[PDB]
């Protein structure tokens, strides 16, 4: 009944030394490969050093498909850094056909089973380099339609079914800026990025993925919809069918340093910038939290029983960590089942080497 959609990051094949051969494919239904880029209106190889050459991640994913007939591998196009080409690609029938034909050509040449559209984000939002136009709201629908038609035609030619999915913002601005009731019919499933609700863009601490609204969290401009249940309910109301709605989970955490304790052990407090990270300041792999911080080395675990979220606080350094604890993740997996949702998605599989969260998701949703 349930999907388990794991993002694999191409750059895992650098210093992380986590290759597709390292994935336990028994723990997933789908791998989304992050990412393909857009160049001159076409889907292109994101990183020739690790994708179709060099470390040859694509070869490794095709090997995995042969070893695991259940497995479906999708190419994720865009993401935070590489979304700047979508607005142009979507804007005219000619641009949409050029884009869609390039997506089909890509999955045929590299052995993928479909396309995940990670457009961050239509109309407004995204990276400093991001490009938008008001017409994105309707053009997201039209680009999706062009892709679905091209993939239908190619699948009939190829004797295969090709999937078409999307990653959608946890922020309900995305719903205001799209037609989820019109476009849902062309996506096999919709990966809700029900995380990144709080982070070091705020000078104060908070939870990356609180389950429900905590009214005790009353910092400027951060309202009552920045939580998993609000995001799920918003997409259902917008016309995403429950069975297509896949709930995103983070396998990373965010950290701040120099957070005041207040009377909440550092929670919702003013801080002094990013805390320690794994591969960059302020961003921790679950592996690192689990090995080095979780009730370890002056970091103490606390549980917010309103938000249903765990955090770590080091009173000596004022470092605050938001991360996905098994206690929170079990609540989310029960919620998926209760609401008849499409399963779970996670960013990203390299960040949990002991498969603590990976195994809980697989145990609860697969059988």
């Amino acid at each position: 009944s349930y999907r388990v959609v794991a993002y694999y990051i191409s750059w895992g094949a650098y210093g992380r030394s986590y290759f597709p051969s390292d994935i336990d494919y028994s723990k997933v239904t789908h791998i989304n490969y992050a990412f393909a880029n857009i160049k001159d209106g076409e889907v292109v190889v994101g990183d020739p050093g690790v994708d179709d050459g060099g470390k040859n991640n694509f070869t490794a994913l095709r090997k995995a498909k042969k070893a695991h007939p259940h497995l479906r591998n999708l190419i994720s196009v865009g993401g935070w850094s590489w979304s700047s080409g979508f607005s142009d690609a979507a804007a005219t029938p000619e641009a949409r056909k050029r884009f869609a034909d390039s997506a089909v050509a890509f999955i045929r040449k590299y052995g993928f089973d479909g396309v995940d559209i990670d457009w961050e984000y239509p109309v407004e939002g995204g990276a400093e380099n991001m490009k938008h136009r008001p017409e994105d709201k309707q053009n997201y629908t039209l680009l999706t339609r062009s892709l679905r038609e091209a993939l239908d035609t190619a699948g009939k030619a190829d004797g295969k079914y090709y999937e078409l999915t999307t990653a959608v913002w946890g922020n309900d601005k995305f719903i205001a800026n799209t037609e989820m009731d019109k476009v849902s019919r062309d996506f096999d499933f919709i990966n809700v990025m029900s995380y990144d609700f709080n982070g070091t863009w705020n000078k104060f601490s908070g939870h990356n993925a609180p389950f429900v609204n905590d009214p005790a969290y009353d910092k400027p401009g951060i309202g009552k919809t920045f939580n998993v249940v609000s995001a799920v309910e918003a997409y259902l109301k917008a016309g995403v069918p429950a069975d297509k709605l896949v709930v995103g989970v983070p396998l990373y955490g965010y950290s701040w340093k120099g957070c005041a304790a207040g009377e909440r052990n550092g929670e919702y407090q003013d801080c002094n910038g990013k805390g320690r990270g794994t591969w960059e300041d302020g961003n921790l792999d679950f592996t690192d939290i689990e090995k080095n911080l979780l009730n370890k080395k002056g970091f103490k675990r606390y549980w917010n029983d309103t938000a249903k979220a765990a955090y770590l606080y080091n009173a000596e350094t004022g470092e605050f960590v938001t991360y996905e604890d098994p206690q929170a993740l079990k609540i989310k997996l029960d919620y998926i089942k209760s609401k008849g949702l499409g399963g779970a998605m996670y960013w990203e599989i390299t960040a949990d080497r002991k498969q603590t969260l990976v195994n809980l998701i697989a145990d609860e949703l697969l059988t």
